[PDB]
């Protein structure tokens, strides 16, 4: 009964369906796969710097496009030949839909409500994909013509260095033009402000002024949706995607607690940016912070599952690891699981055959109960400029030294098997090299565990945990090594 | 004004006054030094595992003590000869005060009340000094006799490994016995549960059971003090010391938000343990978390000022660095500055001559306004077991890489000088080796800055900050190096 909010990105459908002349029937059919699942909202994303629909106030993705032209034309010249094919798949599908009189978002909204699903629009507030390429097809001419409105003029080490400065009146007006249009054109149940594309909206050091600025921006959004409530004749919700930890959120100018108390938002999605799902987010603290605000707290997952920032592994969540994350987050008080990058092809879980099952399971403690789950230790990819970073992995244990990992495994395990599993980097160990404890209780060596994807490319050793040791919420692995070892990977596998 | 809470420890007064037969008059005069200052409460600590007064339910410090005996007597046998002198200083001074019919805490309370100070009692809930020495004079026989009631049977790597487990009913009953005595013996304005001595009260992994357990204990303490409120004829306060971040506090089984909303406490002191004052604590988040509960939030300082956990420096805070910390925390919303280990001698500030100045200044932004101050980058000493740790220093910058440090400098500087100062560990920089920006603005090279204590034992390079670049709250130092460099120190010096 918590249920699922599922984000469809601005590019995905247009990439994957490229080369088909799409009917209105086919466009409608995309919604159907979500019908009869635990999905309660579809977060339809229509924009990056450019819109995928035929905007009057912004550049559509197909501005500058020669439909009959060669791949090597001005709009695509700046890409290597192979990437032209994929960009043009997005540009042409988006364009051809418009040429055929099909507004893909109007059709998805309408179809959502026939299928009992609540349709939302989710705007990317500050997308910066490929800003290293000034001539790239998907940048707005507004962005190309106005380098003075970027965040960081004194260097370029990161894409976010060329993000728009929301400190500027010009930049806010530019984003509010898109919103006024989205509210006029589309009869959505709610508008999501997606600050998490890419999280960085202010000059470094100006984030406190920025906080006051984004609260006032949010209030205008609410004030405008209140008008459209009267025009549409039903309630319109306003939500936002913000960082996973309160301090990082306030440090990037997102004072969501003020938004919630002033009645500006009624949904908050705490989430990472992209590098990895966070299996561990302080939901319970957010729940105290939002007490009495009537706001729906949504725990955001991302498709990637990686143990540390610098890992060369780029594997996605499985059904078992989303069951793990979802079990934990609901256990902590998440009033929704929110999927970002869990689409029906290309950007999707590694085990796509289990997507129907995933959408019928991860929305409830009841539907996860007694099912194989994996609770994997990751990290938070987004920190406010100069904020010290807390990254568990990797972790060296010198001989006779103790190392601890806390992993959130949510509901107490049902009768069955519990493994603490630990991967060791380098090139290894005896069954008495580690001493492994969970909540103080000795764990028996099991040996090499053969993991399903996602899995590291180094040995993973399994440790059998006494059932009764496991608690509700966090559980503590404690480990001492007789030899110096680097841990690259930690998890609990629970098999009832 | 917010004002000052000042903690006098269980040991200090008896250590420093050893060797003099003390008169009631001299005992009383100790309170007078705190009269007419911004000090509002004295937090008078009367215990570790043993009491400094003549307790009838716990061991006084002098249990085992032969007044007439040689230093080499069974109570002090386990210490090296020259530490027996200091130990016996405390024990003898404490013991002699009882024999002269002087109750130091009854007199202090009384004298506080005459000099318009609010007198508190602060109990150490789980002190473990020197628990490596099971024969040590300051451990309770109850501790010595009950190894099975400790937190961690499976290893001894830290003193907190031999702390009492409040998971056990006999451990809570043991501490409730002293509270029942302290409430009957002493007519205090409030009782402070000092959980931060040493902050670790539960078996590793049981900290969520712990949360329910400490809340139910705190409630019992509140119900007890409600009885004494009726006998004493006036309101009795309950406060507590807890970790500096909300996740770490809940992670150590201290759910102070529950305590506050259920009206169990009316004061909370966010604080480090010992290793360094924290110049940066999320006061503003605690203020949101505590909204409507009627609790006073106090920001706790410690006397040490150290850049990172493993630094070999052990210098203390100065008047300038305490003004720095105090300006910041008060700006962030602290309703009190709390000092721990800032006493009149031995354990105190490096510049003791400035103690009367400090006690009339750091309680208000008004009295701090227009005075030199130093905002030094430190670190949180205390993390929940297996909680990922965020430590800013030391920081390596590779050639052509960017490193940022956010430092909280509180109120916008008045007209005058601002220096960003950066200390470099290991073996030779030029005036262009570093590019230093504050809030994006270029800072001019100044050269080697000769710092007042506290100061690192490596070169400190100063950068002149355009006055107008400084903002209220955090200020961001960005630096890129042309050579690989490790930073061991970072501060803002503001000179009005």
């Amino acid at each position: 009964i918590p249920g699922i909010s599922l984000n469809e990105d601005n590019s995905h459908y247009f990439y994957t369906r490229a080369g088909r002349r799409l009917s209105a029937e086919e466009v409608d059919s995309w919604v159907d796969q979500y019908a009869g699942t635990q999905v309660k909202e579809l977060m339809l994303c229509p924009n990056c710097m450019r819109t995928s629909y035929a905007s009057q106030v912004w550049d559509p993705i197909w501005r500058g496009y020669d439909p009959a032209g060669p791949d090597d034309q001005p709009l695509l010249a700046s890409l290597p030949p192979e990437e032209r094919v994929a960009a043009r798949g997005w540009i042409h599908t988006a364009w051809q839909l418009h040429q055929d009189g099909i507004d893909i978002y109007a059709r998805w909204i309408r179809r959502c409500r026939q299928r009992g699903i609540s349709p939302w629009i989710s705007m990317r507030m500050n997308d910066v994909h490929y800003v290293n390429d000034e001539r790239c097809f998907l940048h707005s001419e507004f962005w190309r013509e106005n380098p003075q409105l970027r965040r960081v003029p004194y260097r370029f080490a990161e894409w976010t260095d060329r993000a728009f400065d929301y400190g500027r009146a010009e930049v806010r007006e530019h984003h509010l033009k898109l919103i006024r249009e989205l509210a006029a054109r589309y009869d959505f149940d709610g508008l999501e402000l997606d600050w998490m594309r890419f999280g960085f909206h202010f000059r470094p050091g100006y984030e406190a002024e920025g906080a006051e600025i984004l609260t006032a921006f949010t209030a205008e959004v609410r004030r405008l949706l209140d008008d459209w409530e009267k025009r549409r004749g039903h309630k319109i919700h306003l939500g936002a995607r913000i960082p996973s930890r309160p301090a990082t959120a306030l440090g990037l100018g997102m004072d969501a607690v003020t938004w919630a108390r002033r009645g500006l938002v009624d949904m908050l999605v705490i989430t990472p940016f992209w590098a990895s799902a966070e299996t561990d987010m302080p939901v319970e603290i957010w729940r105290q912070l939002l007490e009495g605000t009537g706001v729906t707290l949504a725990a955001g997952l991302e498709v990637l599952l990686r143990p540390y920032p610098d890992s060369p592994l780029f594997q996605t969540n499985s059904l078992e690891t989303v069951r793990g994350a979802a079990a934990s987050l609901l256990d902590r008080g998440a009033q929704r699981i929110y999927l970002f990058n869990y689409m029906d092809s290309q950007t999707a879980m590694e085990d796509l055959e289990n997507y129907p099952t995933l959408l019928r399971e991860i929305g409830s403690l009841e539907t996860l109960a007694g099912k194989p789950r994996r609770h994997v230790l990751t990290f938070a990819d987004t920190w406010a400029p100069g904020e010290p970073r807390a990254i568990p992995l990797p972790a060296t244990c010198r001989p006779g030294e103790w190392r601890a990992f806390r992993l959130h495994t949510g509901p107490k395990p049902e009768p069955g098997e519990v493994i603490a599993a630990l991967g060791i980097e380098g090139g290894a160990i005896g069954p008495e090299t580690l001493e492994v404890r969970v909540n103080g209780e000795l764990c028996a060596f099991l040996g090499l565990v053969d993991l399903s994807k996602p899995r590291p490319d180094f040995p993973v050793y399994g440790f059998s945990v006494p059932l009764a040791a496991m608690r509700r919420g966090y559980n503590l692995i404690e480990v001492t090594a007789r030899q110096e070892l680097r841990f690259g990977w930690a998890e609990f596998l629970i098999r009832p």
